[PDB]
């Protein structure tokens, strides 16, 4: 298993506008389109996004450029923030997919927010940390991927996803 074959399972693939878990405008494979509430709003991102006019359907082949833009964003921006880079560079390859999960789902900002449980990763204390990532509103909002994401941090293997 990797990132993502990891990611692909989380979010799922879509050829056509949808709305995600929070009410907004999302395509392929967990790509955020805009968090306005016109669905022409985001007809015109999409657009922009794959250059061309889509007119709301996308194939599979730009789903997937998407997302390894976004998967490398997501990279990138870890190694950037001076939070999440140090906790990133502690980690080993199968959790440090799990930070890369965090980050592509709820933003660096939001991530870097975690701080109680960024710390305790760090300090490899990987029940607490689990415990401590589950009293969020992350968790309460979408308990089902936050169990696997967690479970991963928990035990350091992708126990989690051989089922799915």
């Amino acid at each position: 298993m990797n990132i993502f074959e990891m990611l692909r399972i989380d979010e799922g693939l879509r050829l056509k506008i949808y709305k995600d878990t929070e009410g907004y405008y999302t395509i392929g494979i967990g790509h955020l389109l805009t968090k306005s509430p016109s669905l022409n709003a985001a007809k015109s991102e999409l657009d922009k996004a794959i250059g061309r006019n889509t007119n709301g359907v996308i194939t599979k082949d730009e789903a997937e450029k998407l997302f390894n833009q976004d998967v490398d964003a997501a990279v990138r921006g870890i190694l950037r923030n001076a939070k999440l880079k140090p906790v990133y560079d502690s980690l080993d390859a199968v959790r440090r997919a799990a930070l890369i999960n965090m980050v592509f789902q709820m933003g660096e900002t939001g991530v870097a927010g975690f701080t109680n449980s960024l710390r305790m990763l760090q300090q490899k204390r990987w029940d607490e940390a689990a415990v401590n990532l589950a009293k969020s509103r992350w968790y309460n909002q979408t308990p089902e991927r936050a169990k696997r994401v967690i479970t991963t941090f928990r035990t350091g293997t992708w126990d989690a996803y051989k089922n799915l």
